[PDB]
């Protein structure tokens, strides 16, 4: 379907949920997908096998995206196998929801390190590896909570709002070397609140993944520094 | 080959510029394209012929998109010809730039009538014809000037900012019947202070047209009431 | 309270509701307030009398803000009385809510003319009158419906979204002559229980609360703020 | 010049620049201002003295706003002196500008810790101390770079964009107990081609916007971001 000049993609935290669908979608469109996981290899291998069954190209790779050295090593491993890397999706993320008055500084750092620091490392390394080839596209998976806020999510909103803003700054740095940076802000996705969603249902993971795909693809070639809402009309 | 459940599209003001590219791009993806024009049939026919020579489906249809009765009649013609209409692009637009102190009320009305009232009529009629079949997607071609403003463009910014806000309201009204409404906000397009554009060049009409296509396509099925920036990083 | 370099203000549609409060608030801060009305003079005169009895300066002035010639004449009248005009608030506005499929073109024009065209005429004339003295501030009273949209309000959202964007363009044009243009976007204001659940501050806003925001954007305290949109919605939209 | 129901305010990083003006402006409007500093007491004392000589109420207080235990202790000290605290301004901030490819992880953390973590701690404690009395207002000093991004400022934009989003979440949590949270996003401020008003903003102009958001005049404004950039971003 969608046109891609590039040949491969790394997706952080891709073993399950939205990360998994991104991998499926992109593999189905001819990209070699690198599925990142932290601990359980079984789940990632099962996804890789499922894609290979369908004739697609996929590999798995173990690392903690919040660890600088692990992320650097992982990219070097990909560069050795494929000769380079055209696309990166920073999807790795956690939640630790508490009312602010009950929330320790450690709770805040936890979510900042895994959600925002992870993405900084990814975007930085994408910049290093893609500048050689003078081409690339990077997508940061943010959230409606980063635009709008939410009760009990001071730490998560902070990290996703920081991600959105940070992505703009990278877009300026990547622009002359033709490396684009964009964010997606999904609403409520499957895997009462529905009342407020105009389309009247939760979004599928696939619908988020096809938006990520568009931003990576050649079709979005004059789009950089933008935030793409995928929330069913919940926030406009 | 972006995926479309729908089979045809109407594009206002499609004889030339961005409108023409939208027609080319969508016809190349298997949609039957209705090319709207006001006065000169030669130009529209030439485009229609060009597309048919490539094996695509295209027709031309004459109307003033600011005239309610003309727009209604045109849609009824398309409904009888094809059986329905799945997609609409409100692209018809003009400029009449002057400093505000030099601008007459008629200068303001001119740009409001052709840019915003035209879009209201289109969105309204899209809602009537598409609600039957409980499916549709509509794109309003707005502008960076609608988000940001500009010297000498009080009337243009008014009309495009009104378009963007109006589109959101339609999105609420179309949501339960699965009719999506979205806006595109192009930056400067070929058709300088390129200095200020991070990607360091003007956008092509294609690049705007492929963003429109994405918002019409099935890939954007959880995206409604959104505004998609296509400005090369000039506004983030 | 708030510091104003300017001496007077025109407020469109000021006889009642939010417009009235703006007039009260600004008169209470030492400005001479010009209260615009279309038809009923009784209500405007009552408000003018109330303010004079408190020691404030006020006058009333009749015009349709959607009529260019009426608005031009009104400004000339004010210029003759006071010698100039430092502040303008475009507050005149109407609603005509319908689902889009039931809405006539004339329903759309009605709201555009009264809400957006009115503001264009005000902002334009403000620019002409304030550029002489190289000083002014103008506020456009928009709405949360202009940022966010709403079912049944294709015409209103259009007009207020247009007003917001149009204000920014005027800000660029006014900037070198130190004429500032800004918008306020009020949420739901009193002058219910469905709306209120969703409002974090858990109540409708008062007219006074919108009027003190307008006042801040006119005042010297907002002197580095231009082309901005100030939300006054109790957290309903962030 | 402005009405305040509350009686006092804490301002982080208030010894100099924008922080200092906020202190001057708020003290000149009848608030007792607590001037926070990290290291150099001379500068803070001089400011406190200057304000007392003018008849105003001021004190200084030493702490690192990025340190949870320091910030908690400081608020407890204020509560014992004044009986409570109605207003807080998270102004403490730094920059460490580099192109991303030249930027170490520690350069990133440095700016996150001092700009965003500092604000989290302030907002959280403001929530604890103001809930008692069911009244308060808090302002986060963010930046245009948080809305818009900038070359060489991946870390700064991250921290200020995070601050802007975070403040909204606090606004939800504070709303029940009538505690408002808002951000200011200043443009380029003095210690130009692109700025419509054609000059850098003064610190005073930022300080009067902060004051408005703390004052009773902004009582139906919460979760908002107030641009103070002279038209440089709209
Ligand atoms: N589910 C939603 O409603 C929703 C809404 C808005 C945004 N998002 C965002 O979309 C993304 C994916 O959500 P999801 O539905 O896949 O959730 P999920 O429950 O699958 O969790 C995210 C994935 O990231 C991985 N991960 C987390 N930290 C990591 C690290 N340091 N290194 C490597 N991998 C890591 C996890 O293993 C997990 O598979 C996240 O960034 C999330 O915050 C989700
Ligand atoms: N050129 C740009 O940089 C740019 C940037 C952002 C947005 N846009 C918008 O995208 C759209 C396309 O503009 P373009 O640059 O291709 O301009 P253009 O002048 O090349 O073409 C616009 C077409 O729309 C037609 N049109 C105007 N009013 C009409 C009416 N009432 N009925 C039928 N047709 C009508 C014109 O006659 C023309 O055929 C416009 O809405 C424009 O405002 C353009
Ligand atoms: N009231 C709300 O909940 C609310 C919320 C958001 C925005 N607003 C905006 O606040 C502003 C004031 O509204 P309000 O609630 O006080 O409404 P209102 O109807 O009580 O007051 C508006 C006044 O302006 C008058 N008016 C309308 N068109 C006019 C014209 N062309 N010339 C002169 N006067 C005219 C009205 O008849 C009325 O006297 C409006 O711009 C409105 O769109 C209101
Ligand atoms: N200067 C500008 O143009 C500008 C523009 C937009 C935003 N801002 C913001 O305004 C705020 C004030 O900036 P300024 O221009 O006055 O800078 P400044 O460096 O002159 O003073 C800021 C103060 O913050 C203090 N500080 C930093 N980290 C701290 C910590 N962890 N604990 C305690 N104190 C700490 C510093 O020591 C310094 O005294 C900052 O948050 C900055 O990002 C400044
Ligand atoms: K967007
Ligand atoms: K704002």
């Amino acid at each position: 379907a969608m046109q891609f000049t590039g040949k491969n993609v790394l997706i952080t935290g891709a073993s399950k949920g939205i990360g998994a669908e991104i991998a499926k979608t992109l593999a189905s469109m001819g990209l070699k997908v690198w599925i990142n996981y932290r601990s359980n290899a079984e789940v990632a291998d099962a996804l890789k096998n499922e894609l290979e069954e369908k004739g697609y190209k996929a590999a798995v790779i173990k690392f903690d995206a919040a660890s600088e050295s692990d992320f650097i090593e992982a990219i070097q491993t990909i560069v050795q196998s494929d000769g380079g890397l055209s696309y990166l999706v920073n999807n790795a993320g956690v939640v630790r929801d508490k009312l602010a008055i009950k929330m320790k500084t450690e709770d805040f750092h936890h979510v900042i390190d895994n959600n925002l620091t992870s993405a900084f490392i990814g975007c930085r390394e994408a910049l290093k590896v893609m500048s050689k080839s003078r081409f690339g596209s990077v997508v940061n998976v943010a959230s409606i909570i980063g635009e709008r806020g939410n009760m009990g999510q001071t730490n998560y909103s902070a990290s996703k709002g920081g991600m959105i803003a940070m992505s703009k700054s990278f877009a300026y740095e990547g622009a002359l070397r033709n490396i684009r940076f964009n964010s997606v802000t999904p609403g409520f996705i499957e895997t009462d609140y529905v009342k407020n969603i105009p389309l009247n249902r939760l979004g599928s993971a696939k619908e988020v993944a096809e938006a990520v795909a568009f931003l990576l693809s050649d079709h979005s070639s004059y789009i950089t520094g933008e935030t793409l809402k995928v929330n069913g009309g919940l926030y406009m």
